[PDB]
């Protein structure tokens, strides 16, 4: 039918009073930017909006806040109806009045504050019923527009009166709280959140389509993932999304009750979630219902065990219900429980990247005043190994902070705080800096899985080889069709090995960075620290991540550590589990497995076989022409004077490493430090009785010349030069 | 087994006791006790006192069958192992089935029971995706169709867009589940039975290994003869050899040869490399190495492959590769000439193998294979191109003379680095072209120049030394028992 209607799509401009289009459909449904444009939903009920384009937006697709999708009584993947609307007029009266809940906590001229800047400049179309939303204050209040004098809808103009009479209303029935948790409050795990959306969507969302097809769904979606990623936050979200019945199991509450109670609680929530379907069953904290085989030694914690066994064999019912289900630990859940049937479907909330964890800090910086000075992209890179839960926490805590030096002065009268002084609270970067210091960050030793920021403008020469990478790694990614063609399957994994300090683990980083794919290090020391027994099932989880993560490359760096303690029965049996995975890893995967040695006199020969690192790519210390872009390179970041003559530097560091380069910048460098460091002083004792000599110089690099030393020995070098042409025959007898 | 368990004390006993007295009463029945470990554990991993009677209430009512009421007791379980022994007596679970992860073939006739009911799109080729789902176990692939349906479903949302939960068995017939609504959910697929050992019939045939043609035949002397013609041995009054030992330079098809004579005799075929044997734990190898012998048993007529014995040589000189190797020894000999059984070992290190696997009953036939002569060569690369569209221009003769010294493998490598170029430079064309157009014709054909680059950086992976070894080696492997140096 007609072309008004579309479909409900996630918002990317967070304004209440903004809906997005694509500038194909813009133009067919012949709107503009500027446009007033009127949408109608389900439940009989109407909301204005400003139009604009998006060039992310679908054409089929309407992007609109939450605000806007609660108004509609709409969720996403609904249908609306926009249609063109010029004949808004400019208000006389609007009478606008909070909603109880939202304001209880805090006093104040609401007016003032929220509403004020709100729509002053804003020229907000609104709609007689629309509940919009203001946060500030650090806190977020939503106001119901009782009435416009042109109603039932009108633009905001700064003619427009305003009026808020006081006591607030209470929620409707039908109204849903925009306190309530959604997709919006939750970031920097998208790819993640995509698979737990496509799951339930379908059986949750239509579910009377899902009874009538008679194919399967997933009935348990088990999320797992360090503690305070936001587990128990998503599974909330979804259920507020799809507007799906939400039961909580929190573990160890069930588990504190007596024997009794505990399996008939169990029962219970199955039994109101099937009566309320389509519904979500979420089990927060599962392992403290079920643990491991062996550790629930205590009869009836294995009664309850089974209790929840059946109940989930019991969703025969199949009355639209998802069970979900967050764990810390997905090795301490009974195996029973990640049967077919049963908990089928695991997603591993991991810890949030760089862009993430920036993602994260605005969604908990969105109701306080933050001073210009703070720059949450820098908080985000510094704040390292931190979870959603670190980064909400140190938020908080800079705010507290803030609060706490504000109240210094306030203290004079600590008995009136208001919203007003809320308003003019200001979170500086220094309160940031300081809850920094203060935080204590729980994911450090977790692996991380993301992708690399070195580039190939990092690695000076070896071009031809970079080229090589973009053949074996990049080329049956983005043309997996072209390989089909030609009828060959690419190899497997690739081997660098050469002197220390050429660029092995770089390159490594490199390729990744060009595929645009994720990157898993693993040193060899990384091996060997794994407990005797755990290294078999921490090597499996290993390549297990890797598929998680495709497209996906899965680098082995320092295998140097680990053959040498072989030449040790521990180290052997992880390398042979390695060598295990590989072959279990099936090519299609997009799985790319990366291996470095400084020894390749000692790399087990098994490695080197087809199907496993059989591509020996030879890595040695950088000629002239690459010895310039190293040091270029390295010094990008670094102020240097045009006096400095490079390629001069590159003919008098022949047999240098790739290191010991880097050495020199560093050590010219030191020095430069050094002088500005003891200027700094001799400036200050000129004052005691402003033009700084901030940048490095000849006589640096020439004193760090006279003392740089090389890291690779010239009868090293011959040895290495040798395996280059014999190392493909290590398989057979030693050479 | 979970629901029994989740009942009170008594409650279950109660239930166990009523329902076997109620297939007594409709006889004949069948009592099914699905996740029978549920019940019944290991004695020591039982510790608790009521869950110790549960297993001797049940052991009871199992020898409460003396009843002879037409009833049958059927039980499943993903752990056998688990399962207190005590029910795996005579007179109660007496007969036990293995019932193991799908093979090719059997994967294949799985999805085709989960197509049943969709519309399959012309492009959809279920014995591709059987070959492709490798350690798919029967449910996953009950799954991967399911998924694979709903992505069908999701890819046609502009039909749903009616949104109405409307049944239209005029819309639902359309639907179709396209060739690509497989792929994806082949992406997204979480096989649980990778780890798990196949058995299966090979489809490496003769015609996949170039030359060695004697060696072929040799291998239909050892191993077909005595399945194809039992009675011949038995009138001439002489048992054959168990098994062979293949023994030469890394890459000459020790693998291949293994397989493919699998496949020529239509028996069962079970690998197991040197690497996966020392990852068991040195309590687990000893229970999964006569695993492997009972499966081996199951499968007769089999062949029962160990690969890559040069990586336990390696190891042991490791408490571990001594109990391994050791217990195989144990198990080769416990294996009955009878049983149809016939094992095969490959090493690429013929100086450092155990001697005691090299004696009399064991790996007493010693093959030796070496590098492929011109002849094989050729044969080899005309082999692993079949699949690769090649020029007519490029020579398969002339770069047989150039590789003199090149092992099997080697050859592999610069069919496949011959085509790195090609496949490069088809991208790199279609690049061109579009650069030219921003202001049909490209070459599916791997070419001579492709060839001619990767000869000149072909390598060999077979020394002169090494095969100086390999050649005395092939003399003297017998006389390793005795004193060796
Ligand atoms: N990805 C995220 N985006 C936004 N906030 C997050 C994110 N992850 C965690 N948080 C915050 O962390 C806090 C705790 O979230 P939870 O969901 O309770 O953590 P969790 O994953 O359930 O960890 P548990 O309690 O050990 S299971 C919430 O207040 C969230 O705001
Ligand atoms: N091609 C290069 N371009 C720029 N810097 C390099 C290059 N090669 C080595 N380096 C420097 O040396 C450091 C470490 O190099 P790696 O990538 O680790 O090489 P490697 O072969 O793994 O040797 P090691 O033993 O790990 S240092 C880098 O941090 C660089 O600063
Ligand atoms: N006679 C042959 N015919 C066809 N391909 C061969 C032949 N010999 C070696 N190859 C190739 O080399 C690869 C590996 O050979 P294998 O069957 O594994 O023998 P191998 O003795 O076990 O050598 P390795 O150490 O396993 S590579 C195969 O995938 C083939 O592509
Ligand atoms: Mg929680
Ligand atoms: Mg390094
Ligand atoms: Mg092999």
């Amino acid at each position: 039918n007609r072309p008004n209607r579309l479909i409900v799509d996630e918002a990317i401009n967070e304004d209440n009073s903004v809906v997005s289009l694509s500038q194909p459909k813009m133009d067919e449904l012949q709107l503009f930017r500027g446009d007033t444009v009127l949408l109608k939903g389900k439940k009989r009920r109407e909301a204005v909006c400003i139009v604009l384009s998006d060039d992310t937006c679908s054409d089929e697709k309407i992007r609109m806040n939450r605000v806007v999708r609660n108004n509609l009584r709409v969720r996403l993947g609904d249908v609306i109806s926009i249609q063109p609307c010029p004949d808004v007029k400019y208000g006389k009266r609007i009478h606008v009045l909070p909603i109880d809940d939202t304001v209880e906590g805090i006093t104040g001229n609401l007016f003032e504050v929220y509403l004020k800047p709100y729509f002053l400049e804003a020229y907000r179309p609104i709609r007689k019923g629309d509940i919009f939303l203001v946060r500030g204050g650090m806190r977020a209040v939503e106001f119901k527009v009782v009435e416009t004098d042109p109603s039932p809808y009108c633009i905001v103009a700064p003619d427009t009166v305003i009026h808020c009479e006081g006591e607030p209303i209470k929620r409707e029935d039908e109204e849903e709280s925009l306190n309530e948790v959604g997709y919006d409050d939750i970031g920097g795990c998208r790819k993640q959140l995509a698979q737990i959306k496509e799951m339930v969507e379908l059986p949750l969302r239509h579910p009377a389509l899902f009874k009538a097809i008679g194919v399967k769904p997933p009935r348990g979606i088990l999320l797992y993932g360090p503690p305070g990623t936001g587990k128990t936050l998503i599974a909330r979200a979804v259920a507020n999304e799809t507007g799906a019945f939400f039961f909580l199991i929190n573990g160890p509450e069930i588990m504190s009750k007596l024997a009794g109670e505990s399996e008939s609680n169990l029962r219970k929530a199955f039994e109101e979630a099937e009566k309320n379907a389509p519904a979500i069953i979420f089990i927060d904290e599962l392992d403290a219902i079920a643990p491991k085989r062996e550790k629930t030694h205590g009869e009836v914690e294995r009664r309850i065990v089974s209790q929840l066994l059946t109940l989930m064999d019991g969703l025969k019912q199949r009355a639209h219900v998802i069970v979900m289900a967050a764990t810390n630990r997905p090795n301490s859940i009974d195996p029973a429980l990640r049967r077919f049937g049963r908990f089928d479907r695991e997603v591993d909330i991991g810890i949030p990247d760089a862009t993430g964890r920036l993602e994260i800090l605005q969604i908990h910086t969105k109701n306080m005043k933050l001073a210009d000075d703070v720059d949450l992209e820098q908080v985000a890179n510094e704040t390292h190994g931190h979870v959603g839960a670190d980064l909400a926490a140190l938020c908080s805590e800079a705010a507290l902070q803030a609060i706490r030096k504000k109240m210094d002065l306030i203290d004079l009268e600590d008995e009136t705080i208001d919203a007003e002084v809320m308003n003019s609270l200001a979170v500086t970067m220094d309160d940031f800096r300081w809850a920094l210091s203060q935080s204590n960050p729980s994911a450090l030793r977790e692996t991380v899985v993301e992708v690399p920021q070195v580039t190939w403008e990092d690695i000076g020469g070896l071009e031809d080889v970079k080229r090589e990478l973009q053949e074996l790694v990049q080329y049956p990614v983005e043309h997996p069709d072209k390989f089909l063609k030609f009828g060959m399957t690419p190899s497997k994994g690739v081997l660098f090995y050469g002197p220390p300090g050429c660029g092995k683990t770089l390159l490594a980083k490199a390729i990744a960075n060009e595929c645009q794919a994720n990157f898993i290090s693993i040193k060899g020391p990384e091996l060997l620290t794994m407990w005797f027994g755990e290294s078999e099932a921490n090597v499996r989880e290993i390549f297990d991540k890797a598929r998680q993560a495709a497209p996906c490359v899965l680098f082995f760096d320092e295998l140097d550590s680990i053959a040498k303690a072989r030449g040790g029965g521990a180290a052997d049996r992880v390398i042979n589990q390695i060598l295990t995975e590989m072959d279990g890893m099936s090519t299609k995967k997009n799985v790319f497995i990366i291996g470095a040695t400084n020894r390749p006199d000692i790399i087990d020969p098994a490695i080197l076989r087809p199907g496993r690192l059989d591509q020996l790519i030879y890595i040695p210390l950088p000629d002239e022409k690459s010895r310039v872009a190293i040091l270029k390179a390295n010094l990008r970041k670094s102020p240097v004077a045009k006096d400095v003559d490079l390629e001069f530097l590159a003919k008098m560091t022949n047999g240098f490493s790739g290191a010991d380069l880097t050495e020199i910048c560093q050590r010219a460098c030191k020095l430069a430090i050094r002088e500005s460091i003891e200027s700094e002083i001799r400036r200050e004792r000129e004052r005691q009785t402003d033009d700084p000599v901030p940048e490095i110089r000849r006589d640096h690099f020439e004193e760090a010349m006279r003392f740089a030393r090389r890291s690779v020995s010239d009868d090293d070098i011959d040895k290495y030069e040798d395996f280059a042409d014999t190392l493909q025959q290590s398989r057979g007898f030693g050479s």
